């Protein structure tokens, strides 16, 4: 409906599986009348590494650099760099955000990894206190829609990889509902590079297809229990 | 002795507290005789971003770039980054590796975690298939000395951030082990920054002492269940 749809997108390769998940979302959410925003990381050259290149003010305590104080404290004075600010001005406008990649070592890209390191900032996405159900984007969604090389089979239980939920934890909850997100269930498009010609058009469309429907969804429960069982 | 040690550290500040980790480390195997070598990855502005710089010559496919596909063939042909091939031959050449950073986002710095995802690339890190086991790493040892900003007890299974074995899976099993390493217990120095002087200095006596008889340690079942499991 009447909503902002922020993406953040770590793919190199517009053609790519990640590239064509990302554009049936933008094609889609246009459909329904969202507001549609990308965030596409690599064509950005997105600056991952979180330095005190970041602070354009007067430091804290230039003896000594804390790149959390610092950040922190630059939040507050406006002195942030402006590649850091303009993300932060997408997410406080976005009701859900959405991130496609692909999985690497059973996480994100790096180039998004620093997204997050530095995006999401303390007085910007949390403080202390102010966290997970306190967090400071608390109200919006967000959804992890992640590709892997390895089949759905590999992550079970007693696959080799063991559960997909296992590797969702740090990103769902270390970082996403500790900012107050509610999260959303993972859409995983499993190892479409070995998938054939159907399989990979019927992930597409899965996808597609989840998203008409995507503003009626409940977030999932983000406990332990969800992501270990037991 | 004789033993080769890589230590890749991931903090801005020489002066923090992981830079005590780093240097006591340092001290501690260079009293012992191993051979030691530091890969600093802020000081080297080291790369954390996967892209087609990181073939040099001409690309495999160049019409669709796969980061996976042209990193295996350029591997293979010889044809990877120098920043690249001078961290894997490192890596080749050590008994050990240490991986020393502050917890960001139960996960590593983005800028080691570009490390990880651009240095341990298909044919020299891994085989598709070839790995956990069939891993190319097989022999070495791995350790993670990890720094956080929670408290112990906010990393128990009923606490907050869940227990800390939790955060591990995707950096010990999905990355170490999937190379071949045997993992070796994390060093987990929980919350620095809350002092005290005499408890920050004990936990660096620690990591000392415990270096002292590194050798003699035997790795940990990097299973499912040490992770989640009873
Ligand atoms: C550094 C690194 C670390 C990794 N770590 C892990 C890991 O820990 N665990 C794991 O499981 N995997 C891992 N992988 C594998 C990685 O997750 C997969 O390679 C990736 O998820 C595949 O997605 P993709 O978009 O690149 O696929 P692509 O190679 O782009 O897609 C596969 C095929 O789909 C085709 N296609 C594109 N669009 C469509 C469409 N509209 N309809 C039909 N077909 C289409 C493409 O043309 C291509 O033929 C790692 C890879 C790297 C490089
Ligand atoms: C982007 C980001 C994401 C984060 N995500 C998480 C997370 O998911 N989970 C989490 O728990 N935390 C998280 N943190 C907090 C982070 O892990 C801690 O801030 C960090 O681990 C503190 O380690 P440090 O080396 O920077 O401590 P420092 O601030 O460098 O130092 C601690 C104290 O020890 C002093 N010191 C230095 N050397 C010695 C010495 N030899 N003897 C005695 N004292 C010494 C320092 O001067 C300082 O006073 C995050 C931080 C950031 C910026
Ligand atoms: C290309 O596939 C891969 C590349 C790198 C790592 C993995 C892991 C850790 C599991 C998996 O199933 N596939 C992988
Ligand atoms: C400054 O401390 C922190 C910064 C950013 C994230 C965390 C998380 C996820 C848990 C925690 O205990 N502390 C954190
Ligand atoms: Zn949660
Ligand atoms: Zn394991």
């Amino acid at each position: 409906a009447g909503k902002k749809v922020l993406i953040v997108y770590a793919h190199q390769e517009p053609k790519s599986f990640n590239g064509s998940l990302k554009n049936v979302a933008v094609d889609e959410l246009s459909r329904q009348g969202c507001t549609v925003t990308v965030s596409d990381l690599y064509a950005m050259n997105f600056e991952p590494r979180a330095t005190d290149k970041d602070i354009t003010g007067t430091l804290s305590n230039p003896e000594v650099f804390n790149y959390g104080v610092e950040t922190h404290e630059a939040y507050k004075q406006r002195s942030l760099a402006s590649d850091i600010t303009d993300e932060q001005k997408k997410v406080r406008e976005a009701d859900l955000v959405i991130f496609q990649f692909p999985l690497y070592w059973f996480s994100v890209p790096a180039i998004l990894k620093g997204w997050m390191d530095r995006v999401l900032c303390q007085g910007f996405a949390f403080d202390i206190p102010g966290f997970y159900d306190s967090g400071l984007l608390q109200g919006k969604l967000a959804l992890l829609s992640v590709t892997t090389g390895g089949t759905a089979e590999m992550y079970t239980k007693t696959g080799v990889n063991g559960d997909s939920r296992y590797f969702l934890w740090p990103l769902q909850h270390g970082t996403l509902h500790f900012c107050g997100f509610k999260v959303l269930a993972p859409q995983i498009s499993f190892a479409p590079e070995i998938a054939s010609e159907e399989e990979r058009k019927g992930m597409v469309a899965a996808w597609s297809q989840r998203l008409q429907t995507i503003w009626k969804e409940e977030p999932i429960p983000c406990t332990a229990h969800w992501h270990f069982g037991q």
